[PDB]
């Protein structure tokens, strides 16, 4: 039982599941523990327990939460059927609410019930009037007393007809069912009985949750704080980025346990855009060719070149000692005609360059006028067509002859010197469709939540409308006209004569920069001149989306064809026309985020649709959830440094990114990753991505929601793992070809995600670092992705939603000198290095220190922020932190020293020599400074005997002016020092302290005690961290 119920306590459970009798059945306890019953009194006890209950039964919009309806009852005196348990020692009854048993009962087997009382299989419960039965029968609903009335339940009483007929109910209404109940308190036996149940729900439609986010969807990042004045409108106008996932919620009474769901999107824009549009092929009947004419192929991204199609009714084309047979064969009304696919380019091949699988043409039939259409087979009726080469160097020219019906033509092609491209530039109002799935499992029934993909990795489809207009002059044997088309596209029809067709057409693919060649739309154009009562020119259009996949252009499904007619009773006359056309392109997998990013469909002024299917029951959602797309532009900072920020091992410089884009999935250290499969919705399958949680990829079968679904063995699996090395770096590992299929949050490697084509990512984004004066980089060209493990920090606890991620990420940068050239191993301390998941340490010379510079630049991640910025430069951002100099210092403590005393302490600061306690300089040679620093740790490396500087020299000027220079040798210093190290005083306070001997100094002068020395000592440190040169004197004093 869930929850479990207390002492004296009344809860409601509701009976689900595999084997349940029926729906709309709910069983409600009371804990009887609390005492002592026996056979004698047990029903006394069922009596006295079920006397004290009360039940209320509502209705409400399903949406809103407003009510509806409310009625209040009470069990009947007799009449009722209530049971005790000996085992569980619980008294326990069900009701039957909802139809059809809600006036009569039904009988519920005890083996089921088990789940809920397991003690049933043990020992069969007491009945009503003290005897023991094997089953159990519901108390219906429609008996109860209504304790506003004193009366059995009315017939015709709205909550009662309500949960009579809730079938209908639901789906008209937005109407939901929902039920709780209380135990009126009263004292038995000496103990006391009290409470409240939860209240439950019997029936609800399948929608998307309105309350409290009246969207249906919501982005965690949002609702908390942190998106600046977007924060204000988080519950009615959520906006995400292109790639991400955003979190929703369906209400689900159908289902039991996991169901797989699916989803369709439709996105919009509002206003016509302006396309790019290339031509790959260009086919006519060869008496629209003109005379003569430059030509070269072009040679698209996917390796596809453009070709020329002659129609004609010779069997051959014939070019001296060279012939071309044709690649294919149609026939309208018994005349036969045959077509040839040439590419112009390098040298006269025998061989296919490449091929195409079908191809229509459209034509007015000769009886109505209305389109018809035939597609164009091999002489053996095999469906795939060959393309040949022809050609030869620069300026050479190519005749071809050929006839059309009866006339000969002859047609004058020259070989260019570089490739012909043709642009045509056109106005269309577009819109896109997208199917996405994902299997999700509940503790919380009837709410199930999960969270989709804001653009998914399947075939998308751009569709739009567009215009075609005809203008022409008729006369008495022949007819001339041209058309408009995609704005700018131009044909031109030589005069045609009476009872004759003639052709013209163009197919063209998006113009943009790397989903070139992979998608077409192909159009074909037929003409017809005939005269019946009126004189009649008739044009008739196919309308074809294709893709080309392994050298093969296909088609992939027709639209309908078009027409339209110029008209004309006089024998001479001018005419015009104009009809609708239309435009779809289908997209290849991983080309699906450049495309939408490249037409204009993903920017700040597009809006989203979504609705959703559920896979077990067959339903789909009675209200529809709304989304809003944004581009967001990265940013750097830094909290304000001083040279403080660099002494001890404790200290850091923390820069803070602030980049939204790089956050894919909601929850900090989320994972996932994605497919292309066939899908179920509605009543169909549809090519489509499945999304799996974790971190292993896998090529699955099958359609997703049937039996046939298996995803095998994992192809890969991705891990951040520790490496050998100093520190230890934690780097991704994996097979590097299937980095497009998995997504993180670390901008290191979520650049690769739906952004690789050909093999290659487009967008070199992330994090890269670049050190000076001790050159190193990373990445370094040898380095893999992911080299370190950069993730994004956690919204705390007085935000609504606590434990999502920010678009803040926090890295931490180290600059020290202490360390270097320590050993770990085989390895030597000096560079830059990776540490931990956001650190990095860069270890420099002692006389590389101050000055030493990091240069971080951030890229962005996302291939739209690449696109509406570029020109403003507004993609990349940087940042410098660089170590500041600072002033030394030594001196004596007080301007005069007195003779009398021993030793007269010489004390050296230098804040970047400090470090923990304890640390020592010592002095040797001619002066030479060396430190020491046995408890200083970084990340496990300890700290190296550095040498830093000198004593530069010590001199006195004596009363009478002469000026003595001590000389330093070993023996010297241990005279004037009698303790060669000076320790350092208090813990990261560079002050260290020194005891030079004017017990020793006077001995080694050999000067009179004090008769003479009335002098001026003069003593100097040269460092070479800064590089300055620190001086301090004084007054030797006494009587004098
Ligand atoms: C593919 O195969 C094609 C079909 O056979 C070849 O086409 C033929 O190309 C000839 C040029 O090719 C030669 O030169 C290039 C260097 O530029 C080499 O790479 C080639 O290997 C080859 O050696 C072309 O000849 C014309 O250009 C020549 C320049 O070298 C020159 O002889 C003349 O200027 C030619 O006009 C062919 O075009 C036809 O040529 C004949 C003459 S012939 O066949 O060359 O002997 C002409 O007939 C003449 O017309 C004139 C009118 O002024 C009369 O005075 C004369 O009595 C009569 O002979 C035709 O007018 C002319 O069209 C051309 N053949 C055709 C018809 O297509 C092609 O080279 C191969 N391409 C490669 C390199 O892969
Ligand atoms: C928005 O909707 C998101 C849907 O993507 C929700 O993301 C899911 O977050 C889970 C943690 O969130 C919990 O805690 C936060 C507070 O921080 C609450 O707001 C939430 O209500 C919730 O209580 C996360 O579950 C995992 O972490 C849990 C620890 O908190 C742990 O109990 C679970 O056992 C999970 O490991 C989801 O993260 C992924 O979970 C899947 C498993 S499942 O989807 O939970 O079933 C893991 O995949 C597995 O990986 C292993 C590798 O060891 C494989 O062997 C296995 O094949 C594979 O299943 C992932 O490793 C793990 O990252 C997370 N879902 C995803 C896909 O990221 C988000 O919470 C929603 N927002 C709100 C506010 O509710
Ligand atoms: C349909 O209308 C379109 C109007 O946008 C035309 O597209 C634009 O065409 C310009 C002319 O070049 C065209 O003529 C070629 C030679 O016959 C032919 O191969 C193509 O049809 C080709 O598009 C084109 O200018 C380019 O070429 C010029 C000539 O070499 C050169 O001077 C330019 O620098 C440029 O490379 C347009 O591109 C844009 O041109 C701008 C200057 S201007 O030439 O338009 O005055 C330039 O500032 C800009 O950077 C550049 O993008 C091209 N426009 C676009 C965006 O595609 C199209 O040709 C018309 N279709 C037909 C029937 O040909
Ligand atoms: C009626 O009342 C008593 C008091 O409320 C209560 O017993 C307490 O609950 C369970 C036993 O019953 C539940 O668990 C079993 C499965 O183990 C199920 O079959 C039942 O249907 C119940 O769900 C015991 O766990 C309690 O002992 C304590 O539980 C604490 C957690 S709790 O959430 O379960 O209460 C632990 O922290 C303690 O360490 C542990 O001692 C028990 N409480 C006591 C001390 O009496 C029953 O739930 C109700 N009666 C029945 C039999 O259903
Ligand atoms: C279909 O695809 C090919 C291959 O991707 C593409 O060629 C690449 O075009 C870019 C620029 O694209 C724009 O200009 C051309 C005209 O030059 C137009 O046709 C396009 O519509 C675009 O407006 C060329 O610059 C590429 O050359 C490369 O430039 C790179 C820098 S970039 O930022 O400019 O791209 C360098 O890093 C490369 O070293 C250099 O090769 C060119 N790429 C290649 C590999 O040749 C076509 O233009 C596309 N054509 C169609 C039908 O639009
Ligand atoms: C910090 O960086 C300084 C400045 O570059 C460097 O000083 C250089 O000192 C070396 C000798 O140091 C070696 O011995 C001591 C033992 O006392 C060790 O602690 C060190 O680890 C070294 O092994 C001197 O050779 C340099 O003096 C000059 O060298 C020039 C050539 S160079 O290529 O060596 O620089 C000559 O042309 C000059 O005539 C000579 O004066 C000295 N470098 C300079 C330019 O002053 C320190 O060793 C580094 N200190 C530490 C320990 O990190
Ligand atoms: C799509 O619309 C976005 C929303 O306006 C644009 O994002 C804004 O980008 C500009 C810089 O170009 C910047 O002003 C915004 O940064 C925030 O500014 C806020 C001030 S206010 O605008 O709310 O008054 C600050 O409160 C906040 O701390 C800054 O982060 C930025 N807005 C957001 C949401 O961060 C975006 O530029 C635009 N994209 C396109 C296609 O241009
Ligand atoms: C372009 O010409 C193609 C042949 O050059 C045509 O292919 C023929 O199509 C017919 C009808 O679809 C098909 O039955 C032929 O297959 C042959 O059938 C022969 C008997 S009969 O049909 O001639 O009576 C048999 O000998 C044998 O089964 C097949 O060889 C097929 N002909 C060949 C030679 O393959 C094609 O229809 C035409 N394309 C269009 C669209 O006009
Ligand atoms: C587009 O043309 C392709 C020719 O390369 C062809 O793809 C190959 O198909 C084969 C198996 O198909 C046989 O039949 C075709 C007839 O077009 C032959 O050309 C081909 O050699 C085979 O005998 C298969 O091994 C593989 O998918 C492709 N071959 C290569 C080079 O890997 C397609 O059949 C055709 N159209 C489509 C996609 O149906
Ligand atoms: C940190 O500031 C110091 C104090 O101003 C400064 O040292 C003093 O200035 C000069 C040094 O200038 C020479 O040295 C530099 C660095 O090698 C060279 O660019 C060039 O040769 C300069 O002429 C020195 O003579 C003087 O004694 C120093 N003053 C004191 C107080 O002793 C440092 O130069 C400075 N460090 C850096 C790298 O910025
Ligand atoms: C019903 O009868 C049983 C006895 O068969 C009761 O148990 C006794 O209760 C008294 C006080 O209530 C206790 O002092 C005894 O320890 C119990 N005797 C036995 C035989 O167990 C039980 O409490 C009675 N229930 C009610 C509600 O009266
Ligand atoms: C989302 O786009 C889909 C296009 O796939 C549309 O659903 C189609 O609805 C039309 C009638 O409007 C029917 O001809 C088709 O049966 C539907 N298509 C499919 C494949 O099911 C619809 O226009 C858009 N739906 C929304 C949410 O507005
Ligand atoms: C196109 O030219 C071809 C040349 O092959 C002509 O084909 C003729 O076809 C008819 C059958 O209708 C036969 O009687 C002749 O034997 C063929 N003539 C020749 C010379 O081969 C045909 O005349 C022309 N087609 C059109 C539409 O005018
Ligand atoms: C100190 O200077 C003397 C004299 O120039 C020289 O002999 C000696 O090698 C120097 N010692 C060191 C190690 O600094």
């Amino acid at each position: 039982l869930t929850p479990p119920v207390s002492a004296g306590g009344i809860q409601a459970y509701l009976l689900t599941g595999s084997g349940a009798p029926a729906s709309g059945l709910v069983l409600f306890v009371v804990n009887v523990s609390n005492i002592q019953v026996s056979s004698s009194n047990v029903t006394n006890v069922i009596s006295t327990v079920v006397s004290n209950i009360q039940i209320n039964a509502k209705t409400e919009n399903a949406q809103t939460g407003a009510t509806t309806g409310s009625v209040t009852v009470r069990f009947p005196t007799s009449g009722y059927n209530a049971y005790y348990d000996s085992v569980d020692k619980v008294v326990f009854v069900v009701v039957s609410f909802l139809y059809p048993y809600t006036t009569t009962s039904v009988n519920i087997p005890l083996s089921y019930l088990s789940k809920y009382l397991p003690g049933l299989l043990t020992a069969q419960p007491y009945d009503e009037t003290g005897a023991q039965v094997t089953s159990v029968s519901s108390t219906p609903f429609g008996s109860l007393i209504d304790t506003s009335t004193g009366q059995q339940i009315l017939g015709t009483n709205p909550v009662l007809t309500s949960y009579n007929s809730y079938t209908t109910q639901a789906n008209t209404n937005m109407q939901e069912g929902v039920v709780s109940g209380t135990l009126t308190s009263f004292t038995l036996g000496g103990q006391s009985f009290s409470g409240s149940t939860v209240p439950v729900i019997l029936y609800a439609p399948f929608i998307f949750s309105n309350s409290p986010y009246q969207a249906g969807l919501y982005n965690p990042m949002q609702v908390n704080g942190n998106l600046g004045s977007l924060s204000s409108e988080a519950y009615y106008h959520p906006v995400i980025w292109g790639r991400a996932l955003i979190n929703t919620t369906l209400i689900d009474t159908y289902a039991s346990g996991s169901v797989p769901f699916t989803f369709q999107l439709n996105y919009s824009v509002p206003g016509p855009l302006t396309i790019n549009m290339a031509q790959l092929a260009w086919i006519a009947s060869i008496n629209n060719l003109p005379t003569s004419f430059t030509y070269l192929s072009y040679k698209f991204s996917n390796g596809y070149e453009s070709f020329l199609g002659i129609i004609s009714n010779s069997t051959q084309l014939t070019a001296g000692a060279l012939t071309i047979n044709p690649s294919g064969n149609f026939t309208i009304n018994g005349k036969k005609f045959y077509v040839y696919l040439l590419v112009v380019g390098s040298t006269n091949s025998t061989t296919p360059v490449e091929y195409v699988t079908k191809l229509v043409v459209e034509y007015p039939s000769s009886t109505n006028f209305l389109p018809q259409g035939v597609t164009v087979t091999t002489s053996s009726n095999k469906y795939t067509l060959p393309v040949y080469e022809i050609g030869g160097p620069a300026g050479t020219t190519i005749t071809l002859t050929g006839n059309w019906y009866s006339t000969p033509y002859t047609v004058q092609i020259t070989v260019g010197s570089t490739p012909t491209l043709t642009n045509y530039v056109s106005q269309i109002l577009l819109k896109a469709v997208a199917y996405e799935g994902i299997n999700v499992s509940t503790t919380q029934s009837p709410y199930y939540s999960t969270a989709i993909l804001s653009t998914p990795p399947s075939e998308i489809s751009i569709t739009g409308s567009s215009t075609i207009t005809a203008q022409g002059k008729l006369t008495a044997t022949s007819a001339s006209a041209t058309v408009n088309l995609l704005t700018n596209a131009t044909l031109t029809y030589e005069n045609i004569p009476l009872t004759q067709y003639s052709f013209n057409g163009i197919i063209v693919t998006p113009g943009y920069a790397a989903i070139n060649g992979t998608t077409a739309m192909a159009y074909v154009i037929g003409a017809l001149y005939n005269k019946t009562s009126d004189y009649v020119l008739s044009f008739a259009g196919s309308q074809e989306p294709m893709q080309v996949m392994n050298n093969n252009l296909t088609e992939v499904t027709t639209l309908a064809p078009f027409g339209l007619t110029l008209l004309a009773p006089s024998v001479p006359a001018t005419e015009t026309g104009t009809s609708p056309l239309q435009l779809e392109f289908f997209t290849v997998p991983s080309t699906s985020y450049i495309a939408l990013v490249d037409f204009g469909l993903w920017g700040n002024l597009t809006s989203v649709t979504v609705s959703a299917y559920d896979t077990v029951n067959n339903k789909l959602s009675v209200n529809l959830g709304y989304f809003y797309g944004i581009v967001i532009p990265p940013s750097i900072s830094t909290a304000p440094y001083n040279y403080q920020n660099f002494i001890c091992p404790n200290n850091y410089v923390t820069v803070t990114i602030y980049d939204p884009d790089a956050v894919l999935d909601p929850y900090p250290s989320g994972s996932f990753t994605t497919s292309s499969l066939p899908l179920k919705y509605g009543n169909m399958n549809i090519t489509g991505a499945v999304i799996f949680p974790g971190s292993s990829v896998y090529n699955p079968s099958g359609v997703f929601g049937y039996s046939n679904f298996n995803k095998g063995a994992a192809v890969t699996t991705f891990t951040y793992t520790a490496q050998s090395g100093p520190f230890s770096p934690v780097a991704l590992t994996g097979n590097t070809n299937y980095l497009s299929q998995y997504a993180d949050n670390n901008p290191t490697d979520n650049y690769y995600f739906i952004q690789t084509v050909n093999g290659m990512p487009v967008l070199m984004g992330g994090l890269s670092i670049v050190a000076s004066p001790v050159s190193a980089s990373l990445p370094s060209s040898t380095s893999s992705p992911g080299f370190m493990y950069l993730l994004p920090s956690a919204a705390q606890v007085p935000s609504p939603l606590p434990g999502m991620a920010t678009p803040n990420y926090n890295l931490n940068i180290y600059i020290t000198y202490k360390i270097d050239g320590a050993t770990v191993g085989n390895n030597m301390i000096n560079g830059l290095y990776v540490a931990s998941q956001n650190t990095l340490i860069y270890v420099v010379p002692n006389g590389s220190f101050v000055g030493s510079n990091i240069k971080l630049t951030y890229t962005t991640t996302d291939y739209a922020v690449l696109h509406y910025f570029y020109s403003t430069g507004q993609y990349k951002v940087f940042k410098t932190v660089s170590v500041p100099n600072v002033t030394a210092n030594l001196y004596f403590p007080s301007s005069t020293t007195p003779l009398y005393q021993l030793s007269v302490p010489l004390y050296l600061s230098e804040p970047y020599y400090g470090s923990p306690l304890p640390t020592y300089i010592g002095l040797g040679t001619n002066g030479t400074s060396l430190w020491n620093s046995p408890n200083y740790v970084l990340f496990g490396v300890s700290a190296v005997q550095q040498y830093l500087g000198f004593i530069k020299s010590i001199s006195v000027t004596l009363s009478n002016g002469t000026t003595v220079v001590i000389p330093l040798t070993t023996s010297n210093m241990q005279t004037l020092f009698p303790q060669l190290v000076g320790q350092e005083l208090q813990a990261c306070n560079g002050t260290f302290q020194f005891g030079i001997s004017i017990t020793g100094l006077e001995k080694l002068l050999n000067l009179n005690v004090q008769q003479l020395n009335n002098s001026i000592l003069s003593v100097t440190y040269h460092d070479y961290v800064t590089g300055e040169t620190l001086t301090a004197t004084t007054k030797l004093v006494a009587l004098s």
